[PDB]
């Protein structure tokens, strides 16, 4: 009952009865949210509500205090006071952009471009709001019954009537029912189990709707500038593999936290670990939202770091197959290797957030408040991907916007910018470098000329939302067979759909452009599919095409990229 102001920190007993996360707020705020918005219960020890039997008035514009009790215009004594006057609502210790926050649905852009432009509160305030609103949304869906069960990876699905049915991506995580974990993909659908278990006709599934916690730590500590590196200590002795980043390395123990802009293939995983090398004694937290993320950086670290101070910290409800190389849930041992939702209560010299571009301000905040360092390291791309807003369908959200570290990133620049792309042929760095990178990113590698463009709209059909487009396979078949070469490629395109399809069509290995961030591979074939907001998105078309070492064909559906890929074109 007793707590302080989300705006102005000022000591209230009022909370907004309204707000979904029913924010403590001060007598000059609570006045100004409820004479501007929707938004009239106020909670104080006592809701403020009529106390006069039988009356349902709960609005604080239209209630006073009549004695130590409140009652509305009809109930009121003849010595009462109103609740709501003079700039101030009655409580103790006597907002645009709240309001906003507190009011929206978040299926708008602006929604996401006000929680990260706002005051630091305010943006702990929206990621609670929006991460409550989401999981709230997900008790909407319908549950999937079992009618059959074709075989061991394919089943057939009966699902509840009135409740809206999710769309079948690997997207959206469901839980078994108490069967751990499932997702699903394109009568025949496919049934895929985190934990191998007999599919049951009768069971039944539920969105994995987990508890939204308050968030306490701001996204971003306040940053401290120092005169000489702070509580980490340095070689002398660096190998030369790591010489390149002596400086930025120096650059992390002089700030409270550091931001690095690594484009694809300049060093990111490679800077993370050489950090441990340059600071040897330094116990490192190594951290990023997907287990993907955490276990390239394991890869990186089994390479370079002794594999006795290593632990992968796996949350006992262990969903999807992980690093099994280092001793398993070890939080003490010197380098520890986790996702932020199964962050320890722990201490570290150094923490490393990997992948910052997929991070929201919620798992900004969690690893401020699960991990007190002495430096934080925020490692990542503004021009990849960022993490899906399933809410949000209206308006794109641009890259400024994405979280508090990719917007410093976009709008001071980055601490720390890695210039060199080494992975990918130079007519990928060069496009992608003139497209995302205001032509800072350079090219490592020469042209492979094997960098193929070919301009073909062919026929879009729709399974459910997710787009194919079997002509755009027809051409990339046809092309296999006069490049035989291309036969170990990895098929990446923006839809599942079409990723279904050329997987039974071409025999490709697949993956969908958001999936293969973070990979490279020595071929990619891209069909874009579609020329839709999706697949024509910017920083998805920069990750597509730099996931290739060697060569990419990109079958384009949108002339503007097509135009600006540095690619020679093929005909037919
Ligand atoms: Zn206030
Ligand atoms: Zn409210
Ligand atoms: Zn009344």
């Amino acid at each position: 009952a007793v707590g302080a102001c989300v705006l102005c920190n000022s000591q209230t007993s009022l909370r907004c009865g309204a707000c979904i996360r029913r924010p403590f707020l001060c007598c000059k705020c609570c006045y100004d949210h409820v004479i501007s918005t929707s938004h009239k219960l106020v909670l104080s020890v006592n809701p403020y509500v009529c106390n006069a039997p039988g009356c349902d008035v709960t609005d604080v514009t239209q209630l006073y205090l009549g004695g130590m009790s409140y009652y509305c215009k009809s109930h009121k004594p003849p010595i009462s006071f109103p609740l709501c006057a003079n700039g101030q609502v009655f409580g103790l210790y006597k907002v645009t952009d709240f309001n906003a926050i507190a009011t929206c649905d978040w299926t708008n852009a602006g929604d996401y471009i006000l929680a990260n432009t706002c005051t630091e509160r305010l943006k702990l305030f929206a990621a609670e709001t929006l991460k409550a609103t989401e999981e709230t949304f997900k008790l909407s869906y319908g549950i999937a019954t079992v009618r059959e069960v074709l075989s061991d990876r394919e089943l057939h699905l009966s699902w509840e009537v009135g409740k809206p049915r999710p769309p079948l991506n690997r997207n959206y995580v469901f839980t078994g029912y108490q069967i751990g974990e499932y997702t699903f993909e394109k009568d025949a659908v496919v049934y895929r189990g985190t934990t191998t278990y007999k599919l049951n006709v009768g069971d039944y599934f539920v969105l994995t709707s987990h508890t939204v916690m308050p968030l306490s730590a701001p996204t971003l500590v306040p940053q401290e500038h120092y005169v000489r590196i702070t509580g980490l200590y340095p070689t002398l002795n660096i190998s030369d593999e790591f010489s390149s980043n002596v400086a930025n390395y120096q650059k992390v123990g002089m700030q409270k936290y550091s931001t690095l802009q690594g484009p694809p293939g300049t060093g990111k995983s490679h800077f993370a670990i050489g950090l441990a090398l340059y600071y040897p004694s330094a116990r490192i937290v190594y951290t990023a939202c997907s287990h993907a993320a955490v276990d390239a950086l394991c890869e990186k670290a089994l390479k370079y770091l002794p594999i006795d101070k290593c632990s992968r910290i796996i949350p006992a409800r262990a969903r999807v197959e992980c690093f099994d190389k280092f001793k398993v849930n070890s939080t003490l041992e010197q380098y520890v290797f986790c996702t932020v939702n199964a962050l320890p209560e722990t201490t570290a010299d150094i923490v490393v957030f990997d992948e910052i571009s997929m991070a929201t301000n919620y798992d900004l905040s969690v690893v401020n408040a699960r991990l007190r360092a002495k430096h934080y390291v925020y490692i990542g791309d503004p021009a990849q991907l960022p993490a899906p807003r399933t809410l949000l369908t209206k308006g794109t959200l641009e890259p400024e916007y994405f979280n508090s570290v990719c917007r410093l990133m976009k709008t001071i620049g980055p601490d720390m910018f890695l210039g060199t792309c080494r992975r990918c042929p130079a007519e990928i760095v060069d496009t992608v470098s003139a497209l995302v990178y205001d032509n800072k990113l350079k090219a490592h590698k020469d042209k492979s000329a094997q960098c193929f463009k070919m301009f073909y709209k062919g026929v879009i059909t729709h399974d459910v939302s997710s787009a194919i487009n079997r002509p755009q396979i027809g051409v990339v078949r046809e092309f296999l067979t006069r490049n035989p070469a291309w036969r170990k490629a990895v098929f990446i395109s923006p839809y599942n759909s079409q990723n279904a399809v050329a997987s039974k069509i071409l025999g490709l290995p697949t993956q969908t452009v958001d999936s293969s961030q973070g990979s490279e591979y020595d071929y990619v074939i891209f069909t874009q599919t579609t020329e839709t907001a999706h697949s024509c998105n910017v920083n998805r078309f920069n990750v597509a095409i730099t996931r290739a070492k060697v060569g990419i064909l990109c079958i384009m559906s949108d002339r503007d990229l097509y135009d600006k890929l540095q690619f020679t074109s093929l005909e037919i």
